[PDB]
């Protein structure tokens, strides 16, 4: 009738695994800035912590990935459609939090960058169903909404619940966000390729089919993965060699640290201001 | 990146389908944009609602035109109701009224609960009972009657406030109707071992068919059932006397829905 | 027609290694009961040849491609000789039976086999439709599919036994059933700690009874029936899930509970005849302790 | 302290250099608490002959130092030391071994008894003598008395097993229960033979004296195989020349035993006190040996009774008859029960058939994937594969409740040799389907003739056994008719279903087809193509319908059915 | 022990099919201007039979087709194996038919062609496997390569193998071929798309995919073709009525009207340089 | 546009590891025919791509998906790529042995390509629908689709060559079916030693003759033939039969009665020259 287990299941189970925590380090961090009541702190902290999860575990039944950080996935537990139903939820369950911070601003933030992320989302999808390589402009832009939204979502959050004072600190905030939005996953793409399976796109194999017009064998296994459903270690063992020959890996380093330096010279702006 | 046509695309595709109206014709004096407003944001619930639906029940088709998710995929007709849902919040705020939100996110809560439990009986194969069935429904499926109900007597003029729980239990009461209907003109006209009113009173009056069990998990663990296998459940329907104790339910939700 | 192709699958199943389990019950029981050399060979061929249908029967019925280590029976001679081997060997067993030279043994033999099947139905029924039994339901159960045999063995047993010992019969039929169960909350305990054909357990009953809102047993169970089996980290979870409500703990004390009835049984046996039997406590021996 | 606390057992205090010219100086040590060793054998004892049978040996005590065990190896623990003796006496009486089959029932209950006392304690511990004992007795067994061998040096490691040192030495090992790895015994087991040689000797040289009187009272004795024996016929001598022989020749290599001790894992690393201990433990039973055998009633009886009076002091059937009743409840044709004496019992041949057809179909059905059965769904359909699987077997046990009540023994057997032929026949059948193999007509006509026609035979032949005794000279007839019939029926299946094999089932036409045309290869394509895939698509039949009809296979089917038609 | 009977087994089935003569009544078809003698006529028929054969051979494996002309295709009376064997000795044995014809610039013509065949089919199937859409120009010169190819081979040998005289006709017989062989293929085309099951770009989709490049639907449609290894009819409708909104249907008769214009002219003009 | 689809699938095998043994027998030939260096770089080519073409044919009639440990070309360019590149191997070999300057060269690649596919053909049949062959027809098969090959080379070699070389054409034909027939052989014991496609082999077949109602090995293949391979304890099971039926002795007995006859063949062909 009505107990409410099976939806609140779900979104329990992925909320009690092994996280980094970087949504709220970063919230942390940005309080040393903007001095915040410990109150909105922990709010703003659970806002980003439901939709954090609820981003997790919609993104793993479209990428087919039975296992979350060694254990298995909330929909391999719960079934698939069970867990779109909770994770449906979770943005109404958020926006009764957003609703609680006592500010009608709030949730005109939340309505705007929820609708970035979705858009974010939906070209990734699309690259990702319909195999077409986007350009670096393209990919780049994605990433600033896909990957950049939560953080700028909750910098926008937070300069309005700020003290009154400090409010010129926006622009240089918002850009902060997005750079650390783009840096995590060039990071991560790095990090899966260095040391795909789901044909998705990344920052080192754009370069690739990009500096390279004429490699057919990349472009072959590039399409065994989408139709038998993945790469085997000793098809993923060529797709590293072919990126290698390309430069590709050093294209990223080298991107990775221009953005860093990006950081470095806001954060060091932004510690002149204040 | 600023475009929308590939987070559009699913919605206006659902939207171009041919529909019977049915919760713009239930849409108190109120002004015409008021009525206007009230109308879109029941429409885009309800092509959020079976654009869901569509995927949680492998329909290849609807209303004889194809469904979403075989033009679209799957993940971006997901992606495409989410952002339906945060559009019917901005159009909710549209709305003027502070009182207008606390309403849609606890009928927004009370669907989701109910469609949980649909869910959580149909996957598993657990049997509801007839008061468990009988309260899922008068959510998932009268849970948009009740929220544009208690939205509308909210911004009407005055007046029309003690009328609130009047319209609520008509809206329950149509709910459970609509929901028995598409029961019983399904029957006397599956694949995805959905139970129903006939088939619970069957399998609660029968405590020791094995075959009509027998028969739902074959449908389990194959994807559907043919043509004779259908049959034969219609066939043990109909003599277990199921088809006419649910036509005892229609008429008794149409003397409740008449009275009030 | 030559034979081969119908005794080829029940001898693939008769040349693989054993323990000996039910053979070893024979020769303790019969230093009770007293038989010749003949008859208690007789019965040992007979107990062979049910134990080995039933595990060629289960093999099919369960999916396992490999039996102690070795490939199954079905899958070198198919699904369909080896049923008909099966069903053979429940003829072949009928022809011996009738050479132990007694019609009241054609009887016993008919009455517990409809026991044994009536059993294996629950098993079945209760593994495909996912339903979950009581304890109550799934002890009796057990004591009707792996105490039957025993059962079976024992009033055929006590039946050729020369005239006098004939009254120990309810003493050793309770005996053979507390062994039933015994070696199966034993293989039920031994296969969890050291379901992917969504066999239900005295464990997993427990643990789907004591808690009533655990969504997540229920979730991974149904995985399994959907999926043909559950992957390593999901029988991790499932175990671990078992260790959280005391499942394990409950299966030793019924373990202990079992092997403390058997044990007065025993005793009990040997002081209403006057022979210790150093035989069967050797087998209690290589059980547990 | 993890050494050997020799405080519970002291030496023997004898002035003499050396007893009888043995074990000059060496520790014979006597055990304090020997009280426990005394009952062990006697208890052994009192189980023997409440198990086995009388005795008229008295066996191994002696008023004096005390029992072989007993001096030889007191070093054991104060616990583990009396389930020893009851090995002893068994293994010192074992050698000489409806009333009979009782017998070997007391000896299933004696090896069991010892065995459970010692492995109680500790399995890996206990390990170790069963082992030896195993080995031990087979090795005795396998050499023939009556077949001779060689020279003495040959003939020591035989006889070191044949009485048997390990034995004595894994109960030492059991005293201190040290596990040993496996390579670093091998190198040492030429350093404790040299011992075991001379320990064992010793035995059967004082035992030669009582060995001898046996050989004149039996017979038809071959050989009395014992070392000291061997001189008598090798080098011939009067008698006490050959124990004047080996009564030093093993005092002559103990002597190497005392380096052993002190080479090179008790030497150059001397500081290695871990390993340097256990080698001493093993040179302390020998002057043992010698003390017991000495004069012991075993070896030396003349005491006799001297010795003995000095030493005085569900409801079920839901799930079973599921898919039973469903198949019984589907529209059938009546073939059987036209075809089947008093009205009760034509009744109980009828249910009889009807049961039996009904699990034949039941199994069929399964093993063609075939999903309808006249129209309505298959049983496997609405119970499963294994229910139904059940049912079948427990149809078959049941029907032999039904024959049983036709009050006929000679009903029981025709039951099951038809039952067996019918079998066969079915195990051709799907050997053949599955293992894409085309037989020959006489092959197929065979096949057809016990799969199908086994029914029409069981029942014939039960009705002539019920029948009244006066019409009893048919059977052959009626069982040759049975037969053709059973083919007529097949050949007419097989052609009915060709003019108006989604399986690979091979027909009487087809194999027409196959043999009188060795290089048609489209027909054998689309055969494999129909094994492989798993059926085949219309206008694959329509062209096999075609590759029949142009070999004349059909004209060749409706020749056989005109001929069987003539036949009955 | 050495028949050769499971070889030719394939190449027989495939020729006893029904055909429609395309290529032959094409032979017959410059034979008057060529006026070579009978049994080079019908060596020259055979060939292309042989080829054509070869050629439907591979194309009902490399589409996964169940069906030829109604009945069973090669693949699925012998196998995939043995049809590919089949294929690959079908072009040996039309190698032995060309030597016959004694003359040595038949080999170089029949290698040359032969190669350009094989680049168009090399094309046409990079761009089927990878879901990549070619442009109009891209297309129309598959088409005449894979599609003419024959057309061409077997034109280039007839004025070879030809009686002397007549030599300078030989460009403009080739150009016929082409644009033939263009003609076949968007005919084709066109018939069925009004009376890409394996996901196959035809020249109306082409139009439609180039004309709106804002048309998810579509471009939705055709991945699911690619990711369920084709269509149901629902959505096979669905793809129809949009070309017949974007104007590919009609985009696609004026290409055959041109097309046409372009066949009648050069018989025309092959009509006045001969008597 | 280019050939950039059409040569793919032939450059990434060329570019694979191999082992030379089409080369290495070409320079050993060469001892005696004493070929110019051009004619023998020619002649390398021509085996190097009918070997390349053969495998790539080989994988794709065998769904093997990995080739000395690295991916298979239909792995990387589909199936229907590599066979068209297929193909346009076989079209590009035959401009080949065309610029070898001889006409005779040709007929000897018509006839042993023929009787190449029969070979495989019959390979191909007995796969697929399961049937055994008998010693003699497995023997004859192998000396026509792994013996083709090197027959091919010696009678373009003997051909090409300068002057004389008379009788040296049928004992260097036999050498060549002898050495294909060891080559065979030896791959099969070493597959064998160190059935997942339903391949016959020579102790497989004698298993079979030797033991007329083993049905245990029998049913084992079907079941290999049904699955698509067989799993590791099967295989093991497989390997005990045959050990059990004494086929790997009879496999090394004929691989040494072959070795001897391709001994004393290579000592005649020296002491004739």
């Amino acid at each position: 009738i009505l107990g409410d287990e099976h939806l609140l299941g779900p979104a329990e189970y992925i909320s009690s695994l092994p996280s980094k925590g970087v949504r709220e380090a970063f919230i942390d961090g940005l309080n040393v800035w903007l001095v915040l009541p410990d109150h909105r702190v922990n709010q703003l902290k659970s806002i980003a912590q439901t939709l954090h999860n609820a981003s997790l575990m919609l993104d793993d039944i479209e990428d087919h990935s039975p296992l979350r950080r060694g254990r298995p996935s909330t929909h391999m537990i719960f079934g698939t459609e069970q867990t779109i139903n909770s994770a449906n939820f979770l943005l109404i369950d958020v926006m009764e939090k957003v609703r609680q911070l006592d500010d009608p601003r709030c949730m005109d933030i939340y309505l705007e960058e929820m609708r970035n992320l979705f858009i974010g989302q939906s070209f990734d999808l699309y690259w990702t169903r319909n195999g077409e390589c986007p350009s670096e402009e393209q990919y780049l832009d994605m990433i600033r909404q896909k990957t950049g939204g939560l953080f700028r979502l909750l910098t926008r959050m937070m300069v309005q619940i700020a003290p009154v004072q400090q409010k010129g600190l926006e622009t240089q905030l918002a850009s902060l966000s997005d750079v650390l939005g783009e840096f995590f996953q060039v990071r991560d793409d790095y990090k899966n390729l260095t040391e795909l399976d789901e044909c998705k796109f990344s920052y080192p194999l754009i370069h690739a089919l990009t500096s390279q017009p004429k490699n057919v064998q990349l472009r072959g296994i590039l399409q065994q993965s989408r139709s038998a459903g993945g790469l085997d270690v000793p098809l993923k063992e060529t797709v590293l060699s072919h990126l290698r020959q390309a430069g590709s890996i050093e294209y990223t380093e080298a991107k990775m640290g221009e953005l860093m330096e990006k950081i470095t010279d806001s954060v060091v702006s932004l510690e002149g201001e204040t």
